[PDB]
């Protein structure tokens, strides 16, 4: 039965920090619409029967639950924006340990009705008999649905009340949906949502699955400390392109002057490797170890059972012709619980495009090009497919958007951490080939997901039940509880090796900068926001 | 001495199965055609000389030794078709413990030509002396070749007599194929197969590699338990899509009826995360933890040093708009020993198109497209590349056939063994870079391959023998040998989840379904058949 | 105060699962209507004065107690739908070890009424104060009544409330009532229903027989683990008759081809047994070693001291010539809470009549006949009692409907148990010679049966309460408590010894099959249904 909020760094010997964070918000619990498993259809064939609105497609079918999850997969429900300043500026990499929650003063509420001067006032009387029933997927039967998606985690002001994610899954059914253009002439030949196939249908109940312990009013739970057996991130980001790996060419001649510039050795006379025909060695055609970061088929969607999803990107850097769709910058969308300032009466959400830090992974394609076989030093007209020529028989989809460069010799950053709206862990798939990263959480855990924590309010029934014919009234209620986490992290502090000072995540003053301090800051009525913070600011060496 | 052929499940605890399958056939081996090891330089001109004809060439060059091999790779040689239901209805995953081979009851005869009646009969007489030779590849210097890709391993039905595969490997020689269309004007360039290289020629002898146990009348043999180093394959298939994957929407509005829809949240005002720049959210451009499935460039015929071939797919699902080249369906042929009804009388095997249950995996080419670097709603007539573009100048040949979308993150299960025509055990490639995963084979064995178990009928000369002058005029013989197998296995029996009942693989009744039981039962002459059955038939989730 | 509700399997060695069922529902216990034992004559004179109606006579004695009682005398109670489609198709016996229960979390409840806007609407105080009782019969001195008879247990989904069944008992009175026809000239002779006799009148109160534990709000209570000594029922089906016991009679001839037929020795040169005089041995008159299924006097209405009632058949297969009362197929009759779809709104219950799967002693009631003492090839037209002749005077009785054929050498199968709306356990009659089965639960205890757990709301009194005359005022109460459950099952695990794949039972598509998985599975408002799955798939054999 404590508050504790609070994060506390144990420097151990080398350089080892050991990063305890700690949470505790009250989540408002209410009453289901129904108790009831029921699978929803969702359809919109008033806005995919348009032609072209293949990527506005959100038809699909979900099983839906009477519980709702405690979701604390996202950074800002463990640490402050002053705390992720502090990790990102001083430590190099940062890994998880352990992970430990709690459920106490849980408290349940019903409502009634009373007249007061013509009108009705509610009534809040306390239940000391009615519970609340907590389920914790430790072993992991049930889907994996972290609320972090659809952005329904806990919030990340402690001193803010917090709402329950309600659960849903995915139920397994097929879609067909034909590919027209923005203006076609014709039809759409297929919009037609399936039936539930025999093979693969799993109706998953909370109820058969799991092992629910009652909560009275003045009752606590404990899931005790599973153990992390993820991969350390790093908190430094790099900075090496594929012209900048290796040794540099030595320098004929000096410059004079600190504007003049030095010439190099002719290309006709240099050494070193090539991988083409030529004999000349220049800067952009040698022999590299590796490719940093490679270029993506961007703005694809693949056609798989369950109808067309856009294919995703690894996210890199959006180099100077500035391409955040091409390099795959996850835009986000939230809302006033979770960074928006709740000063904005609307009823659409804040949005910010994530910008990626590695900046040598980074694809602009406005400057790449295809020669042919044999090199020749200017290409002619038929010799060089360049990023203006039309693929195909039509403009805007030019080779970029088709050509994948993924090889054996592709090395890539792993992405960052966005701090407050991110996602911490994630479940490795039940493939038999997993992938090699997840681009919505740094830490991919190896063996075991920490339990799905799943509440619900017990049902009250009225003394009028008739289990047979129809109808269920019960007693409307409402519970409110305390949830306690414990996020042990283990971070390595940073070595100073470079002459120049490095680059810090300070705060400026109150003027129109993006690390203006009035944004984490209360306004005259107390309108918090949080904004998403930087992650790598200090650069490593790759090569 | 014993004939032992069934198999026996010794449950441990925890629900762990140790499946000690048993194989017993007699082997029928002949005598070889010749006993000199001979290059035999195979050259189709009568069918690859025609127009078009380049995925019709099987044109090659090989060396012909006068060994047999005992091959046994294949699952219908060990497993009866109820214990292949009883195993993946029940079980949750696969492994193999180890593999003992033994050569008992060696029979050797000789025929003779008796008059009677004015015609000559046949003489089967015995030789209590002639031996035949067994060599098993235990360090694998000789190439392996499995009798799995000719479809010449063991008999599936245990009552059947069986015959040996001839043994036979590749020797490299160069082949260039020129490449032209189905009704080109023209020649075609280079049909021409080259010499035998110095660099790479490897004439390989069994009797300078191999330690050959001589087996006369009488004698037997006994290869000690290899034991194997595999990896364990699942039997559960996956069913999610990358449109599948996470928390679903949550609605706003629920079904009144049972056919009603649910509606969700707008799409202008909709939380979570997508890699496009438009403001709104949907179910089609989201952010997921990875890519289940990617897209192969289907029917691509490269071209190595000896001549063309197909790259080789990996098997997904044909998913509704109905591919089954494009996804790597695997088409078996075998023959009357294999599976086949013993009642077609005819030339043509009986063939069958396997069909993949990794239903997540599929990739619709019909429903597949690329749009252009910026994301707008409707996409124009120039801003999206569709399955009906022309790519290159001429049709049939769209965007779909070139994309290769694997990446950094695509996930995919592992193809799943067919029954009764499958292969169990491959040897992984002695390159460097090991490929992920074999199509062939789902036990790809990590340190080294079980033994090619070569037998030969030792040569039995008449008296008037010349070591010199081109003739070697030797005695008729024959022999016949049991060969008993071991094959344990490690089974992990199945959780049960779910609360609808899951599929399972029954046998209907004599009608026209797949699964009609006058399929694995003999006629009224005895004519058994083997069709494949299902793999996995019980779902899993993936995540 | 655990709400498990899963069925953990633990594979011990030889094959031989330990099944551990676990079941926890909430209870809605209700007020009684009276809290007095009354005994309530029923006669329905409006319905059986009808000449003819003497099968729609539901006329008989009941005391009626105050006390109702938790029955969880049903397989879907324990057990999911994939729980008993793992079991059946899996294991090859069943039998009961132990059973367990528990009742916790008992909250009671009083209602009031307060005038809100122009109505009264209800308050829903809480009884910390307020008790209920219960008592365990665990010596049986009251009568046994299933509440599976009358459909009256545990809901089969947990994740609904569940209503209590109330107890009563039938009180011992007389009944005679006369037998008409359908439209009979004359009168009913007797419909009178009598006094209590001196001899046999039996009041059981449930206060001065147990020992009641009384449990306000917040007790629990716990029956410690009684132990069953029942016999394991088979999960296996015979599909033997009386004429596929033995060795076939060997062919002569053998078909040449797959559609032509073997043909056997000569009826007058053939050997083996008959018991008939004829000197020719036929497969239908042959000597086997027992009779596999007797033929019962079908639809018979034998009238003992308390009125007509039908006599109960052993049910077996209803063979092509389908006759389903003849054999004794059992007609379930269950509502909303047991297994009937949820938007069925109607006054009418699902009904469903259960085939039997012992296809070895079904009875064709058209193809049966007895012929004469000695037996003739050709029997003549007075020599043979076909069952086409009118047994007494009338049509439409034939002598199938009288011919009971149970003798010292009749073999049959256990009934098999229904799944979802079966019964589990029955408690052998106290009479000296006790039946061989029960047609109505496959587990009769030999020793002793689990006890009756009875439960009531103890009784609140207002203030005005008068022990004379007339009245009994009291508060209106309502309690909800949760029972938890445990049945220990102890079954052996299937061999697999025949070739061809054995009948499961799995899980068909969207159709109308009945094992369409749609069944299995919530709709957009969440109305499951269970309909009973096949309880033995795979064949075994008798002789």
């Amino acid at each position: 039965g404590s508050y504790d909020n609070q994060t506390h760094y144990r420097f151990l010997g080398d350089g080892w920090v050991e990063i305890t964070a700690l949470a505790t918000r009250l989540v408002h619990l209410n009453m289901p619409k129904s108790e009831n498993y029921c699978r929803i259809r969702v359809h919109n064939t008033t806005d995919t029967s348009v032609k072209g609105n293949m990527a506005k497609d959100d038809a699909h079918e979900q099983i839906w639950t009477p519980w709702s999850l405690v979701d604390a997969n996202a950074w800002g429900v463990w640490l402050q924006p002053s705390d992720w300043q502090y990790i990102c500026n001083t430590m190099s990499q940062l890994n998880l340990v352990s992970l430990d929650q709690e459920i106490f003063n849980v408290v349940l509420k019903t409502v009634t009705e009373q007249d007061l001067g013509g009108q009705a006032i509610k009534i809040y009387n306390n239940d000391l008999t009615a519970c609340m029933m907590v389920a914790v997927d430790s072993n992991n039967i049930l889907p994996y649905t972290p609320a972090a998606n659809s952005m329904e985690t806990l919030g990340f002001y402690p001193w803010k009340p917090t709402i329950a994610s309600p659960y849903r899954y995915y139920f397994c059914v097929d879609r067909d949906l034909s590919v027209t253009y923005e203006n076609q002439e014709g039809t759409v030949e297929h919009n037609v949502m399936g039936t539930p196939k025999g093979m693969n249908s799993q109706f998953f109940t909370i109820e058969n699955t799991q092992q629910i312990t009652l909560l009275r009013t003045g009752a606590e739970f404990a899931t005790g400390t599973y153990y992390f057996d993820t991969n350390p991130v790093k908190l430094t980001h790099t900075w090496q392109t594929n012209r900048q790996l290796g040794q540099p060419p030595l320098l004929s001649t000096f410059p004079e002057a600190d504007t003049d510039a030095g010439t190099l050795t002719a290309q006709g006379s240099r050494h070193g490797t090539t991988q083409m025909g030529v004999n000349w060695v220049s800067e952009a055609i040698r022999t590299r170890p590796a490719q940093v970061g490679f270029c993506q088929p961007h703005n694809d969607f693949e056609a798989s059972r369950a109808g067309p999803f856009a294919a995703p990107k690894v996210p890199a850097d959006i180099t100077q012709g500035v391409d955040k769709e091409a390099n795959g910058s996850v835009r986000y969308s939230y809302g006033k619980q979770h960074g928006e300032n709740w000063a904005s009466h609307g009823p659409a959400p804040e949005r910010y495009t994530w910008d990626e830090t590695s900046f040598g992974s980074g694809r602009d394609t406005k400057d790449g090009f295809i020669q042919s076989a044999p090199l020749v030093v200017p290409p002619p007209l038929n010799g060089i497919l360049t990023n203006a020529n039309p693929i195909g028989t039509k403009n805007d989809i030019h080779f970029s958007n088709v050509f994948n460069s993924y090889g054996p010799l592709t090395a890539f950053s792993h992405p960052s951490p966005v701090y407050p709206q991110g996602q911490i862990w994630d479940k490795e798939l039940d493939l038999e080939h997993k992938p090699r990263l997840h681009i919505t959480a740094p830490f991919v855990c190896k063996n075991n997901a920490p339990g799905q924590m799943l509440v619900r309010l017990g049902p009250n029934l009225t003394d009028q039940y008739d289990p047979n014919g129809a109808t269920l009234s019960r007693i409307v209620t409402y519970g409110t509880f305390f949830w306690k986490g414990k996020l042990t992290m283990r971070a390595k502090l940073r070595a100073n090796t470079t002459w120049n000072p490095v680059y810090q995540v300070s705060a400026e003053d109150n003027g129109n900068s993006y690390m203006s301090v009035t944004k984490w800051l209360p306004t005259a009525t107390g309108n918090m926001q949080s904004v998403p913070l930087i992650t790598r600011p200090v650069a490593r060496n790759t090569y």
